């Protein structure tokens, strides 16, 4: 019903082609289910994860770039940044639509094959949470089997997170940032902080004045809100799927995910709340 | 914040893990950028394909089994097997967010890398498209290159499309269907089929007896505008990255995708629209 | 651009019109911002709020029906009601996006004004949370104020919620549901029961003899788990605009929020998933 | 399951409630079905319109201030107001997902009672095309019954566009806009002008110089293409509801409503994405 127009390349047979560009062939045998004989639902698990390990990969590499942009003060080529990857956590959130079509009795079906396989054990996952600024030293052992793996998440572990390269901002344009956020041991997760609450109660009372520390504010909350948004759907995916069973990965499960829930990223942006006014 | 729960298997070296069972050495390694220097942009631009061909993968494999469920008159498989299609279709078009975030002159910096190269070349989507019964034989030669991906286009060419098996089904269920859907030219894209519509005005009509009918009819309707939801959303990212540009496919672009836009899988389904009655 | 085709209605002086069907002029009208001077802010304040109420209305309106269909076995009419109550939690869920624009700032410039109303007195809400079956018998004194209001409360407070008349329903099949499901004082909200658990694990292991049933069960899951994510996104607002202020409503805020997410609508459907097995 | 806190008010009878406040009385009243005897689906239908009409409200309200921003040179909050404006276009788009439960029986019980009424009767819709800039005198005749109203609309046919004004903050800013742009018959819809391409060629290749005009340009684009994603999902849902019929408004329908889809609002931001290069 529609005719292939004119000038439509057909040999293709010697230049770049889209198979070749996108590495298909190794992508798309990446796809090896274990069940004898075949599960029809372990092809949806597979993808399900894998796809999400792609956006993390492109939601690292956007954030990397962003804290180039804030050590740079490069402010509304941070935000663009910062819009994508609240973009990509979006599409992180919204595709638990699909996972959540899977039964207690088909995944029981191809459970066991697993063993003790976990996203528990997702580099890249915690790769993004130390970024943020959850930093636990404790999750360098977990891996172990990979020294390279371990060696990435030390890195990272080791250089300021997002939320401490803002504040390193915000210290370089006169606010009443502490001296200690210029240099200190950054593998030790962030102490909250009540000595901020007037530095932000005056961001978001002047913001006439500090546009740009209130709409990076603003944004730094946005991320947060739809991370948390995230392990949320993941943990009432696994309430539906799994009940209150223990985890592949050796964890209470739901119990363990709901801790995880109650840590917040960027603690003294909530934190203002309480005391902000209004703004003029 | 969160301490390690005791219990969790960290003794990896040796079993079966995420990484692995995810191959994630394999498919996240298939990211090559051809920028030089390294354009910024251009891993989203790798990752937002990459992760469409994946539910591609699967929307494939999803529809297979539904048209495998349809043949054995399972319709309450078929109907769950179809939810999920929908819902991989739903993240398909949801994902168009993200790349609305590149603006034109962030893709001028490597269109160019990319030659030729085009989703008008992509084998699962073209599969997809037969499969759903949009068959048009002057595809294959888009593939002549590709001779083991020619034979399965080929097979899906040959055989009844989605559409047909569910015509096949009502026919076995005494609905006044045609011969001809018995056994026909499958590789011959349907044609829209007045005899048709007294079908379905029975079906719309009496809901209480045909419900598995009627069900399965809303079913297909979901599944075409969720995929001409997809084609529009493409469309209109085309339009504000490369506007009116001739395609590197070698198309006039967006106006090649509107033809397709113009086309209907399953059209004595929205035909009836028109001389459809109330339920009784 | 476009020109208006003949045909099309012009003089409608003395006819029905588009804003005399939806009552526009009324509708319209109800919209009164208490702030002075006017704040901007306060029209999306309140329109977030009236669009969720008419959401609501429409998805008590569906609820009522689908538990008619249920008490007249009328399984398949029960599920459509049920797709579309799930697509209007769905619009419940996703509106959040739109508040979450509103900064403390923002907020705090008119707060003030609210006294003590709050959403802890939406009559909608406390209906849809009792007829699903969170009932509690100490909100009707907050409706005192409302004789007619609470006495619609009481109403569906007296009456089985959706998931009695699902376990009724069952027992019309066959299904080992104790005698006292088929008549008792409803106003108690209802108490995990153990004994329900051999009916659920047949259910979800022999999906093929019991696909009605199996189907229904997810229905109930996936409206449980939608009206958390609600509850949630709800709560995550709040976050991030008041943070962990008392509420206006005289509750401590966010921990009061907190202790809904804990409590469960069909708490042997969750319990099941420990226990169930594969199905065949 | 959840007590009440000591400090929750509970006795609100002279005190401004949630129910007073938001004036439920008057606006859960507006809901009015006309079919004898009632149909299950009328409500669905009245509340689809309604809360899009909701949603208009607010629409109209930010779009007015982004432009009272724009007049005075407030870049960063003209964008925050066009990010909100933005989230209620999504809104508007996502909902159509509820009325596609509706099927073409259901409808056909109820669709004579509406007579002639249609959205092209929506008041709200046109104050936004006309304010986006597609302004057609044509329509005032439509509103001579509601003389109010009309007199409303002819108000802003007569006032520059939103787009109009970001071309005259354009030329306040040094940029080669055309003087014709300073003062005009507004009520003419403005035409795609050549003379623009070199000024938005500038600035999509200069975009650390003209970051804001940059952002804006997006901002636009963002807005335009979502309005257009609301007018394929309206045609898409017309079309599975009663096809290819004529409408009760006395247009063609489908037809008539593909007609818009051809418009465009910003067509000289479209324009230069054929030209654009490189941004350096
Ligand atoms: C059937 C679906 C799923 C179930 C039942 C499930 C269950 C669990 C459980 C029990 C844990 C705790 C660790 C353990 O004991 O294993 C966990 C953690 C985790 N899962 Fe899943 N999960 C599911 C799907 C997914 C998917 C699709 C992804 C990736 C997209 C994912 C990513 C993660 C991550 C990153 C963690 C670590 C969270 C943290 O450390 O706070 N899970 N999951
Ligand atoms: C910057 C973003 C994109 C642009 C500018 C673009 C442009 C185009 C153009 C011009 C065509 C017509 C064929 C040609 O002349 O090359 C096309 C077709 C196609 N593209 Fe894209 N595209 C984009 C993103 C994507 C993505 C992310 C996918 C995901 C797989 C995709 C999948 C497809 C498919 C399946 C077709 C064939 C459609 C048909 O045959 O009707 N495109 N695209
Ligand atoms: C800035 C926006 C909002 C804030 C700060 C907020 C805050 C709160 C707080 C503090 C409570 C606890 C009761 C109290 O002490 O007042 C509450 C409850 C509630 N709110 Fe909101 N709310 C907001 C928006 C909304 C909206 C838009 C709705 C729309 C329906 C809503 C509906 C409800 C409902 C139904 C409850 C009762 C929940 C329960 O009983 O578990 N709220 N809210
Ligand atoms: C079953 C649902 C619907 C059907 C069958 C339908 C059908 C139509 C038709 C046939 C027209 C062309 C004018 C005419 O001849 O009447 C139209 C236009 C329009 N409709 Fe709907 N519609 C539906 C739902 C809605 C809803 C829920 C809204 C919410 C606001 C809406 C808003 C509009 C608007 C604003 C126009 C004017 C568009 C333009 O002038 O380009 N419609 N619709
Ligand atoms: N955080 C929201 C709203 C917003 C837009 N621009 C802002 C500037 C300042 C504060 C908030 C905003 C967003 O990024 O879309
Ligand atoms: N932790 C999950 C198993 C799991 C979920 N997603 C995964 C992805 C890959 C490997 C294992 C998983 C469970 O307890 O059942
Ligand atoms: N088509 C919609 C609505 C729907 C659900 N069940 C149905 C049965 C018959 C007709 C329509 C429906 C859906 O699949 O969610
Ligand atoms: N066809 C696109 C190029 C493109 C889009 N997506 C792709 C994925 C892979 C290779 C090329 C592409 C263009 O005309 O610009
Ligand atoms: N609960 C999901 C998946 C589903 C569809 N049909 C089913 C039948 C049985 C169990 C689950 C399903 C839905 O309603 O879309
Ligand atoms: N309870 C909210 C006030 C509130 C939120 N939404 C409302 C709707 C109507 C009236 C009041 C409200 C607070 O503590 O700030
Ligand atoms: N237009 C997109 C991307 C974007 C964010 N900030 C920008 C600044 C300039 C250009 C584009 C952007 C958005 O608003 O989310
Ligand atoms: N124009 C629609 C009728 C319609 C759709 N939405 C409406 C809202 C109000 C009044 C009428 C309508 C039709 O032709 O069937």
């Amino acid at each position: 019903l529609r005719d292939l127009e004119p000038g439509i390349h057909t040999d293709l047979e010697g230049r770049l082609t889209y198979g070749g560009y996108l590495r298909l062939d190794q992508l798309l045998s990446a796809q090896q289910p274990l069940s004898e004989p075949a599960h029809h639902d372990e092809m949806l698990f597979i993808i399900q994860s894998q796809t999400s390990e792609l956006w993390l990969k492109l939601l690292a590499h956007e954030l990397r770039a962003a804290i180039v942009h804030l050590q740079r003060d490069e402010v509304w080529q941070c935000r663009k940044v910062l819009a994508r990857s609240k973009q990509v956590l979006r599409q992180l959130t919204e595709q638990w639509s699909v996972l959540e079509t899977l039964t207690p009795s088909e995944y029981m079906g191809f459970r066991d094959v697993l063993g003790p396989s976990s996203g528990f054990q997702s580099l890249q996952y915690r790769y993004i949470e130390f970024l943020l600024g959850n930093k636990n030293p404790q999750m360098l052992q977990v891996f172990a089997y990979d020294p390279a793996g371990q060696a990435r998440l030390r890195e990272v572990l080791e250089a300021p997170s997002l939320y401490e390269e803002f504040l390193r901002y915000l210290a370089r344009f006169g606010h009443a940032i502490p001296q200690q956020y210029q240099a200190r041991d950054w593998t030790a997760a962030h102490v909250a902080d009540d000595t901020l609450r007037p530095v932000f109660e005056r961001i978001y009372e002047n913001t006439d004045r500090y546009w740009r520390e209130y709409s990076l504010c603003e944004d730094l909350v946005d991320v947060e809100t739809q991370f948390q948004l995230w392990r949320f759907r993941h943990m009432r995916t696994v309430m539906r799927v799994i009940g209150f069973k223990r985890g592949t990965g050796g964890s209470s499960g739901v119990g363990f995910l709901q801790q995880a829930l109650a840590l917040t990223f960027f603690p003294e942006l909530f934190d203002v709340r309480t005391s902000v006014g209004v703004d003029n």
